[PDB]
């Protein structure tokens, strides 16, 4: 029903955007059609959790008129985030030379899509966030504040990606003017935490919450400090759980996990590295980041014998407690908002 | 002196940005330093025509020292928004086009310790930096919302221009993500004009003018209809002149060997030739165009000469110069300060 509403507004938004292209940018049916397929292919087929969160925050925080328009704004804000994610995933898939996403071939991997056009298709997607904001929210008092907060989270995510991409070798050797080396010097907990904070947490957890508040005109009503705290905790927990399941959950996972072969700066890797003996570490460095089936099994063994599963269980329990405390802090002043934070936490916790 | 001020403000801006990353984004000296070098390599070395126009519009419209000092400083910040936006697109474009050099130097993604993976995202940083610097320096300004919206529109527009450029290559009827890709079928004047309008004209000619008006708080003062008209005229003319010079002006006095024919460009020459040429000429052209072979290039140069495209240019130039003068005058009546800065911008274009 939320989904029904959300998908109906997508059509509304897609229609505006394509008509603007034709009426105001002189575009022709052929190219309009290319971009429609790009939109659809790129923006649809996920679970729209981030969009649907905005809707939920707003409905939680709620005369028919104010309702109808608050919920419509929520939907439009929802699609701003989905479009922004789509922007980053398109460029990421090019960056990472990946092959599929969501079952389907990556955008740039499609037969009549070039890398040349794909990169710029990506840019179009982010621009579309602005265009749909500026149109649907032209009259809203909150437009300026929405734009600025959105800009900040957009910036933040790109900074996340910088941290991800430079997680591979000693940052002391970072130098555009000097050829580049696969070492483990950046594989610390603090560096891991920082990638996940900025790459993921802000736009995945914070931004949906904040946008719910803005279109509800409720933003002053909540303690932002703890709201951010919540968002960072939940965001970090998402990726840690994923990292641990990639290793230790049988393909009931829905795929074969490849984090070890792909030489990932995962929670397992950095947590292992910090606690492991010199002998164990050396075995690790010798067997990590390779397709070879035995080398992989060696790393799984090392993880098992350092009881990283035990470490996760303790970590999860600690996170769950901090989260509940903060939610309660929230609920005291902001019961509607707190409730929806609870709901978001539930689609994450122990999946 | 404008340039002196402009460069001073760059340092101010660079310093804010780098310190924000450190204080609010937890970033370490090592990675700060990488980004400083990216900013520098990437945003510096051009002639800063776009930035400097904003300053000039603003000075020209000045007509206590406090208002002066802050209006000019706002102009500088708007200047750098545009330079940074350009740098954003040029970084991504160089990757898109697998180019080798820009501005004498290696393309950013071409540097030894820059990967394509990192470089694409470096580019995104550049554009986010435009937002961050506006939101900081203009936090208190009444015109912040309107600046951001107008800026966003021209950002959008440029990317749409790139789409037109990139799909200039084969029948747009064959345009289909789900179907592998192969023409000259898109080489029409209309399509040429539309590439240049959206890729180039808005952010190169319109946006600088518009930003000068906003920080001058003078935007309502001017006929935007004709201002827009002029900006399109001047933008198109820029590329046409360049296109004709690529062919016909000697390496000595041009500063390079021009390669538009080898690179199979949708140039003004090519579309104008295609439109007027005889069936036989057209076949010769189609048989020789877009190849490094030195004979085939010379055949095209010959076809161009024999269709007197130089005469066609000379007439086009004259027609543009005149429309532009008419429109400036229209401007000058109500908005003499503005019109004069438009005249100055037009003079940095109208030869060399
Ligand atoms: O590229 P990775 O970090 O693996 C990924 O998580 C995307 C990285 C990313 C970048 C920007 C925003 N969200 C995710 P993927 O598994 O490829 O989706
Ligand atoms: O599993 P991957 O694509 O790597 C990932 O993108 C998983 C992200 C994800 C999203 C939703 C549900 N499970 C995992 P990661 O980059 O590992 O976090
Ligand atoms: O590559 P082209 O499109 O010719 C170029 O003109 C790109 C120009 C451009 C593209 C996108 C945004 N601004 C300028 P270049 O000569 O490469 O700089
Ligand atoms: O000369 P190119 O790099 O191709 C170009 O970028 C011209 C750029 C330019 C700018 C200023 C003066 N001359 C040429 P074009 O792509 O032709 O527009
Ligand atoms: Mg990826
Ligand atoms: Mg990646
Ligand atoms: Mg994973
Ligand atoms: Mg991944
Ligand atoms: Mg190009
Ligand atoms: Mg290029
Ligand atoms: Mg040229
Ligand atoms: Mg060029």
């Amino acid at each position: 029903m939320p989904m029904q509403m959300f998908m109906q507004v997508y059509d509304e938004i897609q229609m505006f955007l394509l008509e603007e292209l034709e009426l105001k940018f002189d575009m022709d049916p052929n190219r309009v059609r290319y971009l429609r397929k790009m939109m659809d292919t790129t923006c649809l087929g996920g679970k729209y959790n981030r969009g649907l969160t905005v809707i939920d925050v707003a409905e939680s925080l709620l005369d028919g008129a104010r309702r109808k328009r608050v919920l419509h704004d929520a939907c439009v804000c929802g699609w701003m985030i989905e479009f922004l994610q789509a922007h980053y995933l398109v460029e990421d898939d090019i960056m990472d030379n990946s092959v599929t996403r969501r079952g389907k071939p990556c955008w740039y991997r499609h037969p009549d899509v070039t890398v040349q056009c794909a990169i710029n298709d990506g840019l179009l997607l982010k621009s579309w966030t602005h265009m749909m904001a500026m149109h649907f929210f032209a009259d809203r008092p909150f437009l300026q504040d929405l734009l600025c907060r959105f800009n900040r989270v957009d910036y933040t995510t790109a900074v996340g990606q910088l941290y991800d991409v430079t997680s591979m070798f000693d940052s002391n050797k970072l130098d555009p003017d000097v050829s580049q080396p696969t070492d483990f010097a950046e594989f610390t907990l603090s560096n891991y935490k920082r990638i996940v904070k900025y790459k993921t947490a802000y736009y995945t957890y914070l931004l949906p919450l904040v946008m719910g508040l803005i279109v509800s005109e409720a933003l002053p009503t909540v303690d932002m400090g703890v709201t951010e705290e919540l968002a960072m905790l939940m965001g970090e927990y998402f990726q840690v759980q994923d990292d641990v399941m990639d290793c230790f959950t049988p393909p009931r996972l829905g795929k074969v996990g490849t984090d070890i072969q792909d030489a990932k700066c995962s929670w397992l890797a950095v947590t292992f590295l910090a606690k492991a003996s010199s002998a164990q570490v050396a075995e690790f460095k010798a067997n990590y980041g390779s397709g070879d089936s035995e080398k992989v099994a060696t790393v799984r063994r090392l993880y098992e014998e350092a009881d990283l599963q035990g470490d996760y269980v303790a970590y999860e329990a600690a996170v769950a407690e901090q989260v509940k405390e903060l939610i309660e802090k929230l609920r005291l002043c902001s019961p509607g908002f707190a409730a929806s934070v609870e709901t978001l936490w539930g689609k994450t916790y122990k999946r």
